[PDB]
């Protein structure tokens, strides 16, 4: 009735909620537009594609209006915990979606906090190998020796071995020279030691191994482990190998073809 | 009794909730229909299949009616946190279901924020390789060299290496020429250097390697690493290889068949 | 005492809760039965197995009675957040169980929103390959070339490459013809070019490669890359290959058996 | 003091909570026992092992007493949200534990909602292949051709390809007949076409391919693709192959051994 | 002031909380000790290592004191939701840690609810194969044929195929007899059929295949598929194979060595 | 105004909160220091590295001050649920980080609750194999036969097969003796049975198999399965094998080299 | 109206919230700046890159302003649980992103709590092997024998085997000497035992095996297992192997080439 308003004053609390609910909305909407403008303005400023910038700004818009709408529903007195539990799980959905996306971000942060490599540092990121051109924040671009550009996601980097090459200035070449069984072991060892000692780029302060490593099927395999600076490594390999090939057939030592004893049976 | 209503006025709060609960429903239903219309209208406008558009609009319908029903139950005074905890986990279920679906969306956003490739850019997305036709938002369509169309999900792209080819204009061809052990190393090197120097598409400012790389089982393998523009790469390979094949059997150098020494035992 | 009821009137609030709790139950039970009927009725209407329809309708029954029971316990004043936190995690359990089940549903939605393939479109879904018969909502049935029916879950599809064949009408055949080293390169190239030019189904506006691709161990391998319509591809392969086999041993060119030089040592 | 009880009546609320807390316990305990009886009774009724039935009934017992204890603590006024957040995560622990267990349940539900196979339907569930004996709810038992019983969890089924065989009644046999290079191609094709046409179980309305598929290293390989009913497939393979073996060495065509040209060098 | 206590009586509520907080602690501590005793007593009673029993009882101690401390802090009025959210995630940490531990428990429950194998039942649990000695609750111990004891975690069992052998009493032996191309097919088939028919342990009611399965490179391979009881399987294989080896070189049929045609070129 | 304090007394509640907030802080800080001392003192007492002990004690410090600060903010009346939801997820972050760390702890608890192996028990933990030296709580140290020390994390143990060797005292040696096709089967079987019967360490109560297992390509392979105590296994293998090698070339039986029939064609 | 303020005094509570909300902001902002300064100052002090230090300090800034803004919204009376549930899931997103980043931190803590290796301790971390240079907190740098620097993330270490070499001072060399079948077994064993006994670096207190291990295809393989100190291991291998190669062709024992019996058929 008309007198019902006079006795009690808690009906005030029913009324202020109403305009308060409007005050959740008419502030929430113009903000949702406003932010959706600014987020767009700071998207195009970074030169990011317009069909995507519009969509992400619209996502922000459609999220802030959702916040203010659910807040107004809770303001008047609707128990909005249901929708809340749903879009919380939607945030969880996009979070587990962006798991593999943000893992690359965290790994890119780690790769500059501490630096397993820099721009211009030859590496092998678990397979592919090349000179890093630039460690970006979501990916690591590197030029392999074949001239290809490989864009590795940083999460695949930090989740695996980072086999650097250009950190230590000195590395090792390993030759496996297969000679014949009938060759004199001491002759091979001395005519190889002369090679690796007359080569000036091989470091003598390190270990210079020339020792019999394997009794192969057809051949007998000598290992030659010689250290050289990381820039002179491949040239040392090629030069020492050409010198082996020349000094052996000068000395009469024969690199054997795949041998095969043949027992003969005429039938 | 009849006098029980007179002393206390909090019974009002029991009453307004009732119509308020109706005001959760008769507004919630017509909205649930209304949105379920509009969501359908903006589904068919995008030419999306009707049996699926109807189902998704019905999902929105059956979700908004759930919100308003749980809200009315909370309005009258039912403690609806149980159902809330259930459909929150249902939202979580569809979220972890849409994890692999929305990861492709996030990756498609990243692939246009920063561009590891564009339409018409030959790439190799961890295995398969081809010219990208169009980077869509959920997938990346590319035409391989065999004429097949490969539709790669962007999450499989960003989660792996993006081996581009058409970014850097210059690449490297690597020949591995196997000649016989009895061939003169210097003759091979000079008759190969003449080939790679008389070829005008090979870039001379880069490194032109012709050096002995391996002592094979039957053969001795020379590596030839020569740089050329990324368009002239395969033609340079084919031409230099034909020229090798012709200049070697002109010069007498023999590409060896798989050799096999045979020790004979008549028994 | 008996006078204790007269001074205070909040004891009313203790009383209405009681029948209110009954009003949580006697409405919750008949609904739980009622829905459990209708859910069953709309399960058998879809011809779904009765021992499973009964179980799922009983699950709905045993869930709605759980909601109303916990709600009545919260109504009287029990703090039911414990059981709530438990069956919320049970909903989470079935959600993470239905993760791999609903991922197929989401992927089936995506496969008709945008269509990497239609019914009758030959494809290769990361391994297995065949003509799609029907893209259902949880799975994709396709008939391989061997006549087998392969029912691929859509989550395994969207999570991998979709190598289509019947989208682009033109594809490429790649022959690798191994001839002997002593054969004339120009003779082989011209007697192959005549073959691929006199074949009318090979498209001449495309690239018609006949160029020396590899110096094999025993053979020398010419690549022949010729484009043809996707229907005439296999027949072109077979015809061009028969023609190669006939024109070569007409022209004297020999396809070599695996050669092996044998150095002889009588011991 | 003694007068402190007279002025205020909210002390009543402190008192009723006490017996109310007892009313959380003396109802919670006898229920926890009671359910723990019934859950056991409906466990042994299904013939489930007693040392496990006792443990699961004790789990239910120790969970319901936990609910009522935490509820009594919240009743008196303890803020029990800590323990709540802990056993909620314990429910989450058992949920993520039962993830791989309930995924099989959901997949078993899907495998009878829609049926990629029935009892007695030869299939190949991503590797292993056999006749399904019975699709249970957690697993799928099938007898392979070697007589082994393979119990596949349904989550491993739905998560992979379901290569059926006994759905389509017609399938394809593919022979790869390697003959010698010196054999007449037309003779081979006609003496094979006569075989596959005089075989009555080969379906002639389908495609009957006999065409030259490969120029092998030693051999030349003809493909023979012939369709037959899925029951007569293996017998057709064996019969056509025996007939090939007999008609070829009747016709003089020779299946070649691995050929190897040998260039001889006496040294 | 001193009069401030007289007007208001809610200060009582500040006071009872204090001793109530003590009543959270002096009950919580002696329980935490008490349970930590009993949990230890029921750990040593099961003969579980003392350095671990002490640690787990101390974990229970340090957890119950945490509950009562946080509860007292919430009792006085501290908002303890922060620490709550932290040790809830700690419970989640140990839960995701015990994921792989409790999955074995759930699988061990399943392996006795329904039994894919019993003690003494030869099986192959995805690789390793042997006679199950005892299915414990966390693991499955089985003795392989080589006498090794293999303790398989039940989660690795239920997550993979369970290839039983000792369920069905009858199994199949598959011989692949490679004979020469020049051998009479009918002679081989009849002298094999006589073998598999004169063997009394081979079941004749089943299928007794002796049919030409493959045209090998050097040999021609006959398949012999014969069924026998699962105990007599290996002995049947060995006996039938010895009989094949004897009856063939009695009948003149020759098992061929790897043949190789050699085209000779003196150069 | 000045009279505003007189009418209402709830302003008291605004005031006590203030010093109460201080009572959240001046107790929270000195505790945070105090615990951060004791946690450090019980870290150095266990000889744990100081740069890490300081960091973990500082983590405890910076966490307890966070608790008391958020609690004071909630005390005065700030709604601190935002920060709470953030550091709850931070606790979740460290929990999912410590997932693989605490899984090893749980597995180490299981490996001493029930013992698949003890110190000095030769095992093979899914690959690597050796004698366990000590099962620690986070790892399992074992010395392989090559003298290497392998520190296996217990989660990698419990998550895989535990192939024990030193539990059962008796194991099986399996020889696969390849003899020539022209050798007498009965002679081989009897001259092998004499070997395995005259060897006293072979257990005769077990099964002593000497039966023809395979018709190899070049050889015919007899299996010899003989049981011996787990300590005498390798010595039995070596002795029986030396005896086979000696008694066969005493008896004239020849172990065949890889045979190869050569069909000759002079061209 | 103007009299509305006089009757009720709860309007005070509406007013103090307002400036209180300002007191959430004007304290929250200057702190957010202040911390964002100090966090930057303690970032540059550690020499961390400025473009990243600025971003992380801005993240802290934009997070603390978010806390105070949401707190002010909750202060005035907005129900801010929606945004809370969103940025809680954002914290969860960065947490699951930093999962693989912080797992390395936890593993680096474990690798110094207990030490499977120290700086200068040769190891093999599941594949790659080298001398550890320094165990950092996020990674483990080690120099392999080839001179490469390998930076292993500690999570890849603790998650796999840690095959140490330099813990135990004594290790085992295993030679597999393949001699001919016609060689005297006792001669080989004694001329090998003399070698391994006249070598002073081989430990005689350990086991010195020289026993016939395998009947190879072409060869007969003797195993020689001899223990030596971990520093003298490779030199012992090389010396004993050279001595074998010399003493055998001194004694007439022949290391056999791959033998092959050839049955001859002139056709
Ligand atoms: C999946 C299914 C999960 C189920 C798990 C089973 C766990 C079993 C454990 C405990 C349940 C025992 C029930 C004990 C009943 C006494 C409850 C009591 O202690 O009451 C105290 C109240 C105090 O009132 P307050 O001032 O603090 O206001 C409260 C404020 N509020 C209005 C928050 C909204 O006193 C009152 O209100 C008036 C009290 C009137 C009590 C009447 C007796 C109960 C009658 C009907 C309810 C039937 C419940 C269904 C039981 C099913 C068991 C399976
Ligand atoms: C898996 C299971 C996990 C369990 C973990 C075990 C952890 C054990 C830790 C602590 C237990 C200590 C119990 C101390 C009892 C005194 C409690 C107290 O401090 O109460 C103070 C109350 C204040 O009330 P308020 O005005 O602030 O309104 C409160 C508003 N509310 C109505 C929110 C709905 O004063 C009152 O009301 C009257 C106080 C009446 C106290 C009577 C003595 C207790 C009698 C029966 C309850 C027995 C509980 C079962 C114990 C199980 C131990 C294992
Ligand atoms: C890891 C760490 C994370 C930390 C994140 C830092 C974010 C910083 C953001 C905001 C901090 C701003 C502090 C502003 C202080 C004014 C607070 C205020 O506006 O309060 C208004 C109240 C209204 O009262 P009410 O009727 O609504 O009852 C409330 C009911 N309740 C009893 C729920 C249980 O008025 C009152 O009660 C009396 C108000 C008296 C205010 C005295 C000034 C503050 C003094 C001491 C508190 C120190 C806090 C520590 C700050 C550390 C910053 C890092």
């Amino acid at each position: 009735g008309s007198w019902l308003v006079a006795n009690q004053a808690l009906l005030l609390s029913y009324a202020v909620n109403i305009v308060a609910a409007l005050a959740i909305i008419i502030v929430g909407l113009i903000i949702a537009r406003m932010i959706s403008n600014a987020v767009n303005r700071l998207m195009i400023s970074r030169k990011i594609d317009a069909t995507v910038a519009d969509f992400l700004s619209a996502l922000v818009r459609y999220g802030i209006i959702a916040f203010t709408l659910i807040a107004a529903l809770g303001r008047v007195g609707v128990q909005t915990a249901s929708v809340i539990a749903v879009l919380g799980a939607a945030g969880l959905a996009v979070g587990l979606a962006l798991q593999g996306s943000l893992s690359n971000l965290a790994a890119g942060v780690l790769l500059v906090m501490f630096r397993p490599f820099r721009a211009g540092e030859y590496v092998d990121l678990g397979g592919v190998a090349g000179t890093v051109l630039s460690v970006q924040i979501f990916s690591t671009t590197m030029r392999t020796a074949d001239g290809k550009i490989i864009v590795i996601p940083n999460g695949k980097i930090i989740a695996g071995n980072i086999i650097n090459f250009s950190r230590e200035p000195v590395r090792r070449n390993e030759f496996i020279i297969g000679v014949a069984y009938d060759s004199d072991i001491d002759q091979v060892k001395q005519i190889l030691t002369n090679i690796i000692q007359s080569e000036d780029r091989i470091l003598k302060d390190r270990e210079m191994t020339v020792r019999l490593n394997e009794l192969g099927a057809s051949s007998i395999n000598f290992v030659v482990r010689v250290w050289s600076n990381s820039g002179d490594l491949q040239n040392v390999y090629w030069d020492v190998l050409e010198r082996i090939k020349r000094e052996f057939d000068a000395a009469g030592i024969s690199f054997p073809y795949p041998q095969m004893d043949v027992n003969f049976k005429r039938v």
